[PDB]
Parts: C-alpha cells; sequence; structure tokens
C-alpha cells in the first residue's frame, strides 16, 4: 500500500485545538435577518450554489449572497465554521452573516463586497511589479489558513478577486476547504483541472497544505509566461500527461516510487516518456518583460511533483522574487 506523508508545518494545528474549531459536524450557525438583504443582481451560479450581488438595507452597503443549493449537506457546517476560523485574517474574504434563505430554504452567506475585474481581462494587463505584488498577498492569505489548520483546495484564478484600483485581494469560496489532520485521508476530487496538483492526479489522499502551493504555482506560470492555462489538459489522465511533457516522467516515477503509488494503468499508452524541460524553453518576446531568473527560480521551487518538497507559504514569501516588492 502506498507510503503515509505529513505536512511539514502546521502538522499538529488541529490536534491542539479543542474539539470545537474542527468538528464542524456539531457546529450550530447563528442566524442573521433575511430581510436585512435585498438581491440586486444574479452574478452566477455554481455547482454548490447561487451568488447574488445584494444591498444591506441596514447599511446600504453592497454585499455578495451565495445561496447554497441542496449541496452534499454538513459541507455547509464545514464551509460556515471555516469561514468563522479565518475571519479577520489577511486577505481572507469576510463573512459578513448567514441567514436562512425563504425560497430556497437553505442557509445563504453573505460577503463582504469585492469590486473584483475578471482575471482574463486582468492577467492581460499586469506588470512584472504588480504580478509579485499579488502574488505575496495571495501567499498572506495562504500562509494565515494553513497556520490555521486549513487547506484551501480550489485555489485558482477564479476565487482570488482583485480590486485593482485600490489594489486590494480576497481569498474567497471556501467551500472545497478542510482541516488538515495528519494521517487523514482526503478525497482527491477536489480543486478545478487545471490547478489539481500531482498528487490528486496519481489519486494519493494522504495530502495537505502543499496541494494550495502547486495550484498557486500554476497560476504563476499563466500569469509570468502569458499561457491560460499553463497545463491545459482534456481531461484529468492528459492534465498528468501535460504535467510530464514539462516536469519529465522520470521524476514523476520517482515521486510515486517514493510513496509506493501505482499509477492507473490506462497511462501505459498515453505517458510516453519525457526529459524534464528548461523553464526558458517558455519564454518568448511576448512574456519576457514577466520573465526573471527569480521568477523562474521561484516557480522551479513551487511546481515539483512531490508535495513534500515544495515551497511552503511563508518559505514562498522569502524568495528573492519578493525582494522589489514594497512592504
Amino acid at each position: 500500500g502506498p507510503v503515509p506523508s505529513r505536512a511539514r508545518v502546521y502538522t499538529d494545528v488541529n490536534t491542539h485545538r479543542p474539539r470545537e474549531y474542527w468538528d464542524y459536524e456539531s457546529h450550530v450557525v447563528e442566524w442573521g435577518n433575511q430581510d436585512d438583504y435585498q438581491l440586486v443582481r444574479k452574478l452566477g451560479r455554481g455547482k454548490y450554489s447561487e451568488v447574488f450581488e445584494a444591498i444591506n438595507i441596514t447599511n446600504n452597503e453592497k454585499v455578495v449572497v451565495k445561496i447554497l443549493k441542496p449541496v452534499k449537506k454538513k459541507k455547509i457546517k464545514r464551509e460556515i465554521k471555516i469561514l468563522e476560523n479565518l475571519r479577520g485574517g489577511p486577505n481572507i474574504i469576510t463573512l459578513a452573516d448567514i441567514v436562512k434563505d425563504p425560497v430556497s430554504r437553505t442557509p445563504a452567506l453573505v460577503f463582504e463586497h469585492v469590486n473584483n475585474t475578471d482575471f482574463k481581462q486582468l492577467y492581460q494587463t499586469l506588470t512584472d511589479y504588480d504580478i509579485r505584488f499579488y502574488m505575496y498577498e495571495i501567499l498572506k492569505a495562504l500562509d494565515y489558513c494553513h497556520s490555521m489548520g486549513i487547506m484551501h483546495r480550489d485555489v485558482k484564478p477564479h476565487n482570488v478577486m482583485i480590486d485593482h484600483e485600490h489594489r486590494k485581494l480576497r481569498l474567497i469560496d471556501w467551500g472545497l476547504a478542510e482541516f488538515y489532520h495528519p494521517g487523514q485521508e482526503y478525497n482527491v476530487r477536489v480543486a478545478s483541472r487545471y490547478f489539481k496538483g500531482p498528487e490528486l492526479l496519481v489519486d494519493y489522499q494522504m495530502y495537505d497544505y502543499s496541494l494550495d502551493m502547486w495550484s498557486l504555482g500554476c497560476m504563476l506560470a499563466s500569469m509570468i509566461f502569458r499561457k491560460e492555462p499553463f497545463f491545459h489538459g482534456h481531461d484529468n489522465y492528459d492534465q498528468l500527461v501535460r504535467i510530464a511533457k514539462v516536469l519529465g516522467t522520470e521524476d514523476l516515477y520517482d515521486y510515486i516510487d517514493k510513496y509506493n503509488i501505482e499509477l492507473d494503468p490506462r497511462f501505459n499508452d498515453i505517458l510516453g516518456r519525457h526529459s524534464r524541460k528548461r523553464w526558458e524553453r517558455f519564454v518568448h518576446s511576448e512574456n519576457q518583460h514577466l520573465v526573471s531568473p527569480e521568477a523562474l527560480d521561484f516557480l522551479d521551487k513551487l511546481l515539483r511533483y512531490d508535495h513534500q518538497s515544495r515551497l511552503t507559504a511563508r518559505e514562498a514569501m522569502e524568495h528573492p522574487y519578493f525582494y522589489t516588492v514594497v512592504k
């Protein structure tokens, strides 16, 4: 069977917590007043909810309302407890209220409003400096939630709200987030395809915070190379092959060999043999101004097969890539 794995940081944070902190199943929701909020515009619809721009008539503040669908239930308490545990943290979206929607008859989460601009349009205009600046801001959020014993598990541009005018950033949609418990096996059906870590793609369940750092790496690669997405799989199997065509197959086998993992035999015919590529390969006249030796070294230390070898969020904040960012 597979070799066990543990996070190299924040390993035991939850074990030293009162049960209440992580025992989300027992959490008692404190309900607010649904009539405080008036829905204004439907923004979108997720797999697990519909999202509205709304107004808090008890102060005329714009808010965001996520009305939860009859989900996996108990997943409701998980997201609520995590939001409450993380509230006030650096660049963590603020849960302002929890009300019972009268029509859906499900909980509706009320969030602070953020005047974001579509990541596509925004990732077209970011300067080198701005990439570094916002990466650092995302790292603050990630080190915070990791330090609080929580992994986000859905890091992607769609879940980073950026108000470019005021240069503020929020990490949102904690619906897939989980408490990290050493030795616990987790569902590998998390994150979005292009941002899935190798551990998910090879069905290794005993993963940790370092999943988020692979995802962050995928974001970084897409930004500095102007390639969206960087690893463009057609499905979850092709996703790993796309990764292997860059990181090489030898280090992939070293990885699965370390954890005594067996690849799905359907990879026999599609994986092939691939050398590790130098990152310079992806540099060209159109993205060169976004690339530096520091950027490439930083990316290289995020995008590692072995989840145990990736930079942690705090280590990432130490990297020379961020020396130019005003703190």
